[PDB]
């Protein structure tokens, strides 16, 4: 299934994820538990409970906090109250009966885009994750949705039915990018056409500002990029984040940006284009990579609440205007003034759906949880935890292949490029690396390791030229399979020095 | 004292009893010691408690549910509060306080006549329990009173005081009734005339039309009743209620109704004559017999508030109006507004002790402890399991007799018939039986079973004829007892039989 899902998928998943918060999630559900039965009303029936009451909601809450101290889930929880009453300023008793009512799964989501203190709390982490620290909180709304999976599948369909995106429109999409973001504008249904926003492997994977460029293009409604990227797992650098601000803003005010940015909290310092382009930015984060979280399917899609989407709405023909209307009639009395994130929301399932629409309340107060444990850890020692333990598994990948690549600032490494001319360089010189490469390709380089170690890798293109590379995922394997891929590396290469030499 | 107190008082007194809401009035009591050990101020003092403070009550009360989760008096204590919070819509801290302040009896019943939140809920016992389902709550009152025998103390000397009852009035009363309720209106201190309502046997001990029809008479003011019957143990049935609600409409809209409904919880879908004719009734309901509460002394008097005892009231001669405005004068300023419940109360207690009047309030709680007991039991698995228990013990006396009379929907069963004829029928053909009876009278029966088995029966008239039989009830005994008194009466018929044939 992990060697499956990187062909089918281009994935990615972890063998690590985040305890504490899933403990302080199940601990909470125990409390909630409790809290449904001190409103069940009759006697000698088993398995039915009532609605939990907010009234006196807090100090029950402290009773369950201080009689279980010696459970980390429930400490957790304890500070989680203290981080959203005293830092946030956030309503305590409302923030408990959410979090208890959520958990039960007892009501449907109210508002369907989010509830209400969940937003509140998930938005200071994206803001602080995403290096978007100088927009204002309050300017920032969500849409908590299935994964960043479920958000471009609801984006891409809003854009189409909203009109923001027509058939035969260019979509701009920063390359190399993993297969699934290729094929959804390729759709019939869809009918975009792609441009190619090259990165540039002389320039680490950065893409060229001759290559950023090709946004003025006005046929190009949309850029499409995964940033920290992949598979080249690098985030856009300083120069390319204002490239992109100084096209926005001198030749392209109406461009859309669409960026996918799962793996932000993997590279030092990270910034997302939506901090650097709020008004023309949907950003799409998802939860599952950072927390080991894949299973859950946790995402939001952010918005900035002045917007060109809002405001590209605004400047609709008529017809169109007309024809939305009546989509969306029975939603408000006036429809021009339903806002694009609030359209996802009811594009999402029907329209006439959208009051039942949302993600279930249990995964919004799970993904509060892991919010709340990345905020209240100042020092980011889980963050410097998963990196010690991604360069210790690429430290022993490159054991016999001496050593890893050399890593700029921009590095993220979640995934490695195993370059066969690098590595027979780093081992045999420049010669025989020239040598090395004619001889052996990407396929004969990935079906040996498959063969020796059983494990299957990616190609490492391209577009390219094929240079013989495999990309290994730092998050996915333990440390003897890290050793096992670099030993069958190491004797492919010392059996090509020794059909070099003789 | 068991055998004593049948021949005495035409009781009955169970051997079961419920335990579930004494354990939790138990429980309370050391919640409630603790309440008051917490208003207590000094140092180097013991056994000196204050008084429950109201203020945070709730979160105390919460915290000694949770802490004591394993105790079965403390989890109904925990649903007591949802059913009164959450289904009858009370205070929840008052509710507590007056349970709290209740049990610790520390102070005088306030208001005299009952409790407030006991009434509320109370009420909703007796009205479910009665039938009474068509008659709004807020319009039915209670005096809490020691069991039904205070009740009926009560309400004659009432009855007398305020002129409702006058020397020389009829009094009609059901019969079969037992004998304490023969002799109140045939002393001299009230002077009342019996009228006769006799039950037919060949009814099935209901009571027929041309009897029912008696109350016509206008020189009878007050009918008296005990629904379901004792001794007969049978529920007036749909036509008997008809009956007494077109003669009270048609004929006699000023006859006073005084219903003893202790064993209506034994009969399957109970309906008083409260249910029937609110406005004309005086409900008398006894705790004693269903929760095995006879030396508890539990009651209440029901009456509807708008109703003909308030109506005759009005309607007094001026001379006897004079008198009550003297008598009452210390209790409010307009007497004639004073309703005959709360004269029942004042009159209880010589009027100017009417402030220190009422029910203890640990016995109060301890009703409403039983009443919520019954309503939160949605199932009914209380009364169903006390029905079974019943069913097996007349199983098992009839064992060798039998096996035991057919029972109708009207039955009640709480107590027995063993009728000689029948049983001997039963054993040895309708020629057999025709004789057995001419031979033994209901005293040889009676005294053989004493003699035997050391357990003297009621006899089981009547008032008819000699009717050779006798009344168990199938409350008071264990099996072995049963079937004792069922071999004692088989090896008599036996003999019988061989004094037959030979
Ligand atoms: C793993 C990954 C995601 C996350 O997908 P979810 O559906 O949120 O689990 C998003 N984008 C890219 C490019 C990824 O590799
Ligand atoms: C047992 C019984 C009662 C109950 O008497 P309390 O004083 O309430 O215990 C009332 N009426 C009748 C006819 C009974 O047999
Ligand atoms: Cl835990
Ligand atoms: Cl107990």
């Amino acid at each position: 299934d992990g060697n499956r899902l990187m062909l089918n998928a281009g994935r990615g998943n972890p063998n690590f994820l985040a305890t504490t918060p899933r403990r302080a999630f199940f601990r909470l559900g125990l409390f909630a538990a409790a809290e449904s039965e001190l409103s069940y009303s009759y006697m000698n029936t088993v398995g039915v409970g009532g609605l939990a009451k907010i009234e006196g909601i807090e100090g029950r809450f402290e009773r369950y906090i201080a009689e279980n101290r010696d459970q980390e889930g429930v400490r957790f929880l304890g500070k989680s109250l203290s981080y959203v009453r005293d830092q946030l300023g956030l309503d305590p008793a409302a923030f408990l009966h959410e979090m208890v009512d959520g958990i039960l799964g007892c009501n449907y989501p109210v508002p369907p885009r989010m509830l209400n203190i969940s937003e509140k709390i998930v938005r200071q982490y994206i803001i602080r994750e995403m290096g978007a620290d100088a927009i204002p909180s309050e300017s920032v709304n969500l849409f908590a949705v299935e994964g960043g999976t479920a958000a471009m599948a609801y984006i891409f369909e809003s854009m189409k039915v909203n009109g923001l995106l027509k058939a035969g429109d260019k979509v701009a999409i920063g390359m190399p990018v993993f297969t699934p973001y290729i094929e959804i504008p390729e759709l019939a249904q869809y009918a975009l056409e792609e441009v190619a926003i090259n990165a540039d492997p002389a320039l680490n994977w950065q893409y060229p500002d001759s290559e950023l460029d090709k946004l003025k293009d006005p046929a190009i409604k949309i850029f499409f990029c995964v940033n920290p990227s992949n598979p080249p797992s690098v985030k856009m650098d300083e120069r390319s984040l204002e490239r992109v601000r100084k096209i926005v803003a001198e030749h392209r005010p109406d461009l859309m940006i669409l960026t996918d940015d799962v793996y932000g909290t993997f590279a030092d310092g990270f910034q997302s284009l939506f901090a650097i382009c709020p008004a023309n930015t949907l950003l799409v984060y998802s939860f599952s990579k950072y927390f080991g979280a894949t299973g859950w399917r946790l995402g939001v899609v952010a918005a900035h609440k002045e917007n060109i989407f809002d405001l590209a709405l605004g400047r609709l023909p008529e017809s169109e205007k007309t024809a939305l209307d009546d989509r969306y009639r029975s939603l408000l009395p006036d429809v021009r003034s339903l806002k694009f994130l609030d359209r996802l929301v009811a594009d999402s399932r029907a329209v006439a759906l959208n009051h039942t629409a949302g993600l279930s309340t249990p995964q919004q107060v799970q993904m509060t949880l892991f919010s709340l444990f990345a905020l209240m850890d100042e020092s980011d020692q889980y963050k410097h935890t998963l990196k010690q333990l991604i360069r210790r598994r690429e430290a022993t990948l490159y054991r016999e292949l001496g050593t890893p690549p050399q890593r700029d600032e921009n590095a993220v490494d979640y995934y490695t490029l195993i370059d066969l001319q690098d590595v027979t360089s780093k081992l045999y010189g420049e010669a025989f690396s020239k040598w090395a490469v004619k001889q052996s390709s990407t396929g004969d380089m990935l079906f040996r390791i498959a063969d020796e170690t059983g494990i299957v890798l990616l190609p490492g293109r391209g577009f390219g030229s094929d240079r013989p590379s495999g990309r290994a995922s730092l998050a996915n394997l333990n440390e003897y399979e890290y050793a096992a891929i670099g030993r069958a590396l190491r004797q492919m290469a010392d059996e090509l020095y020794a059909q070099y030499t003789q």
